[PDB]
């Protein structure tokens, strides 16, 4: 909302940019359209992202679909022995600390490639992670973290950074 007619606001997945689309012409640009009330739109995306940037620490089960990580090519635990593991895990949580990070934990123990990147996803919009994840990471508010979150994948702790 804030938008005229009939532009939608939309996420840009090859640029990691929101964007602005005219379906009557199918016309897309950067910048706003003329006519949009301006902090309607504003609090709209604030309130109603389009995009959000994460990140995730992944702890992958025996019923995962991918049960492989840089850690084991063969993962055989449980996905409540998983679930207590990133319980413990997320009970070190701590922004000052060097190696109890959120970006550290991560780095640690996470199965998902991101690992590396302290867990950082980048930013994304709606047509990229798992349903389940995806609806966690939208609801969350800017610096929050998740509960667990259950997916194809393995198990997740999300923060929502952006």
């Amino acid at each position: 909302t804030g938008l005229p007619t009939p532009w939608t606001v939309r996420y840009s997945k090859s640029k990691k940019r929101e964007y602005f689309f005219n379906p009557e012409t199918k016309h897309s640009q950067w910048e706003e359209p003329e006519g949009t009330n301006k902090d309607q739109l504003h609090k709209h995306l604030r309130d109603h992202p389009v995009r959000v940037r994460c990140l995730h620490i992944l702890i992958k089960h025996k019923d995962s679909r991918r049960p492989a990580s840089h850690r084991s090519e063969n993962i055989t635990i449980s996905k409540q022995d998983a679930t207590d593991e990133l319980k413990t895990l997320i009970t070190r949580l701590d922004d000052d600390s060097k190696t109890n990070s959120f970006e550290a934990l991560a780095k640690e123990r996470s199965d998902c490639s991101s690992y590396k990147r302290g867990g950082d996803l980048g930013w994304f919009g709606r047509g990229e992670m798992q349903p389940s994840f995806e609806d966690a990471a939208f609801q969350l508010k800017v610096g929050e973290v998740s509960d667990i979150v259950e997916s194809g994948s393995g198990v997740h702790v999300i923060k929502r950074v952006g």
